[PDB]
């Protein structure tokens, strides 16, 4: 399967869209 949205959680975690 893909786990695009595990990535982009992932991702999110770093990059943490705030404001």
């Amino acid at each position: 399967p893909m786990k695009k949205l595990k990535l982009a959680l992932r991702l999110a975690a770093k990059i943490a869209p705030v404001w």
